[PDB]
């Protein structure tokens, strides 16, 4: 009854494979039996660990001298991979998320190739750029790439797998992309892996296009491609402290020799409260990572890269309760040897997840400097101001319409607006600002208004002629 | 007559340039603006004019510092309610209706 | 200061456990809350705040017994308006706004 | 032991400084008063679970009525004294003077009725029962003026004054304006008014201590027949009508058996945690009516000993511009623990119908009850036995308001619920049936139109009516 | 102190060295052995006695704290 009601479900994928695309046939069974070799792993499935004050170094101690001298020439040994599998329908946009207007109006993609173009065109180098796109976002990114020829950046795409949706009640498949842990199998399988080690590289730098702080940092790179004394490095993990902001995720703790990614989903009912402070785990997953290429080829030839089957449930919308088997990228520091990440200023982690983060980023809070943006002084204190824009502000095209200009912020500390609220040009939000319209009513804030520490409420309408 | 629509020079005041069109701006103010001491209190700084064509205010209204008015600006707040206009607001050819009170910190 | 955000230990008081992040979470209370007499009219039953982040109340707002406030909590009643929070209600990151009259018997 | 003998005699020397300012003749009972305080205070300094009451000590009334009626003659009434407790102003209802003088029906006042009763007795029994009122400095001169009108009437009528104690200070623990120490001050002030010795020597033996709220409290021949000529011999002494608990009167007083005899227990002397078991879970179906039958003989015996044991009821109260002030009062019923051979009898709710709010008045002046020569009783053709429940909002609280909101007190035989809130008016001949909720929001009015039949409806809105 | 009009109340908290000597209780305290005076405010509920500050007990000490967005103006100690 354990593998006996699995052998009947392996016969069902043979009823599907038969419906192949004649040519598109060798890449389908590659997936399906990677999914089967995962379904097997699905049905089966300390504490002793104390993470060391040794491995997880501070950013400040590596930033202190510091800069490489020759030549470099250390850049020609790194490949920049960015994950581009996310649709942007939570912002309310058709197709890829990296296709969303982030500033002026450089999209999410543009702001990286702009970072890279700046790099090659100031260091004589040629750092390539690899996007990992799912089956939702590959159609639509390829089209939108013709506009980067004659940009000094070599761009390559590749596809994640396409696994079947499995029923929580039925356990019978009728399509989804296996998280981002799929990187390794589909990177090796693309052919790009053997290409880059093959042209002199040895290090990958995986990040998300969501994370706008996720820049190519040198002082970290100097710690890899030509390290400080000792062997290594096979796999670095950028890691931040915890804000109240993101309470849950899981942390990097030292489990019997090597360091592990440890999830909340993984831990027994008895210790769900022990994780997340008392902050003996001031440790958080950036999802910024460097990697040894040479190492990935050795370990994905052995299949020595075992990862935890992250199980997602969901019935949405008018279907039935279904499970997706997924794996994570950090879920594999336990499988790389001598593997040790670092603590990183939040400075380097500003993911743009909702329309509220757009306002934050695309305002005079950040200065843009050829792709990369950072918190331009003067700005009194280093704290990132809180923004809670309404439900009347989610869908991007709405958000854009509500703001006839993206207003002054450099001295705001908190803003929350809800209801049909709508702004003028050259508005100034200083301090704490609360603008609330209740169901029906409307507040249009007039052009040039300077709301300093103030509570705007009631219904005020402004027409033209 | 105390806007920047006139300038003062040794006792007499006359309608300075730049006021590009000879027009005298027509200004109706509400019954809530009649007592001078009330009128002073409601305008936390006399507002910018110069480009002003028509200005008509009735109802409990308040202006903040550095309000700039230009064109025709109609502000009406019905019986009972108040309209506070935010420091720095710049109104060109608008009707304001409804009601907000802005409250501190 | 008289919330469960502090602990009374030998007269002198101190931020208690397990306030995860040792940051004093600022609050901000309406015009109708400034008078110590009206401050105890409105509460008597100082709320739960071990997991408060930001609390802001304005208007005619009164509280029940044993209210939990958790995160960002905004309570706004406009002029001519009142909001009475039910005893024991838990507010976690919520915007409460309008008109709640909780009359008795 | 050290500071307490000193902060008692600080108040001893303190109330000496008050006395010296006493009018020449107000000295007598005013010297005796603050000596009663000295007593209460010295008791205030000093300060189970064994509680659970037997099935033989609280008797169901139905058993007793089926005994039943004293045959002779009876004229067993010339052994009885009716004390009504009058102390208590009607400001809670929003009125001048004594609650005892509010218009209850037709329109007789609260007193108008209990003399109306005590009259119907004597008249149909060729006897003479005395009615004795116990009022205080608040309620006194103002009721004595109005007694003029009960002449030509067949009831001898007596008053006396409850004592009058100084409000102590919460912080200070020091006197200061004055207050009546709660109804429990009946024994000390009865004895001392002399009426107690006056009566005992006229051959009376029992007081029937009730309330002038309680329209339900009526003199009952059957409970009488059990006190004079009491079965088997015994021959007690204290008998305290008691009723069944509704959720309505949850947090009230209950008898238990503490160490031999019965005892009262108010929610106040209850250990913090055990409050949850007390009064629900029930478990204690028994609740205090405050209708008491007591032996004169025994009061005399016990007062001259200082034996009547009542717990101290401590009252914070600070109204209006005044500071925070303890006000020590005693209960009537708490006396039981000190009397002999005590027993509670369990009574129809019918006998406990106290009128404490304007909502109550509505009910009791309806077509729901019937006024039958001084006593009133709920009546057929009201077919379902229960009493209807009525909330009238803060718009109806002051008596004058209430009377002016109703052009005519409406039809209510078939009403189960009624809850009205805020600005509402009723026309003449309204008829309410079942569950009628009428609710109007801050600053709206509802005029309910004359002739209206609201049968089982929620009514919201803003509607005023107008004229010629 | 006397209130003069600008055409033609206390003396603040500063007046304490002048009215500590005023009561004379100044020469009272030093004669019994006392060497230090911990002056705080009554508003400040954090204003407790620190035995780690008494271990560094100079002629005059002022407790200080970094500026926050919260407290816009105030005194700043420079040399």
């Amino acid at each position: 009854i354990r593998q006996e009601l699995e052998l009947s479900v392996k016969k069902e994928l043979e009823k599907i494979l038969t419906t192949a695309s004649s040519h598109e046939f060798e890449h389908t069974k590659k997936d399906l039996d990677g999914f089967r070799k995962l379904f097997h792993r699905f049905l089966q499935e300390g504490k002793i660990q104390r993470p060391p004050e040794d491995s997880i170094q501070p950013y400040e101690k590596i930033k202190a001298r510091g800069l490489p001298d020759n030549i470099s020439s250390v850049l020609n040994k790194l490949v920049v991979v960015k994950l581009n599998g996310g649709l942007g329908t939570s912002m309310g946009c058709k197709g890829p998320k990296s296709l969303i207007g982030v500033r002026n109006e450089n999209t999410f993609l543009d702001l990286t190739v702009q970072q890279i173009e700046h790099l090659n065109k100031t260091y004589n180098t040629d750092v390539p750029l690899v996007l990992m796109n799912s089956f939702n976002t590959d159609e639509d990114t390829k089209k939108i790439l013709q506009k980067y020829n004659h940009c000094r950046v070599k761009i390559y795409t590749f596809n994640q797998s396409r696994y079947p949706r499995i029923n929580k009640e039925s356990l019978l498949p009728v399509w989804y992309p296996p998280g981002h842990g799929d990187i390794y199998a589909s990177f090796y399988n693309s052919g790009l892996l053997d290409t880059f080690i093959g042209e002199g590289k040895e290090y990958i730098f995986v990040s998300n296009i969501d994370n706008l702080g996720a820049t190519v940092d040198l002082y970290i790179l100097n710690h890899l491609m030509n390290p400080p004394n000792g062997k290594r490095c096979e796999f670095v993990m950028e890691v931040t402290n915890k804000t109240r902001a993101d309470v849950k995720g899981g942390t990097l703790t030292q489990y019997e020799g090597k360091l592990r990614l440890v999830e909340i989903a993984q831990v027994p009912k008895a210790h769900v409260d022990e994780f997340k402070s008392v902050s003996k785990f001031k440790i958080f997953n950036t999802n910024n990572l460097w990697i040894s290429l040479a190492a990935v080829k050795r370990l994905q030839e052995q299949n020595a890269i075992d990862m935890e089957i992250i199980v997602n449930a969901k019935t949405l919308d008018g279907g039935l309760n279904v499970i997706q088997l997924e794996t994570a990228v950090g879920a594999a520091i336990k499988s790389f040897e001598n593997s040790l990440g670092i603590n990183v200023p939040r400075s380097r982690f500003l993911p743009v997840k909702t329309t509220s983060d757009l306002l934050l980023v695309m305002s005079n809070l950040y200065s843009l400097n050829a792709g990369s943006l950072t918190m331009s002084e003067k700005r009194e204190f280093p704290t990132v101001p809180l923004v809670k824009l309404g439900s009347s502000f989610t869908k991007v095209q709405d958000y854009l319409r509500r703001f006839e200009s993206i207003p002054d912020m450099l001295e705001l500390d908190h803003l929350t607006v809800s209801g049909d609220v709508t702004f003028g040009k050259n508005v100034s939000l200083k301090g704490t600002v609360i603008i609330i319209a209740n169901h029906g009513d409307r507040i249009d804030i007039p052009p040039g208004a300077v709301l300093e520490n103030k509570i705007v409420s009631g219904n005020l309408r402004i027409l033209d002629h």
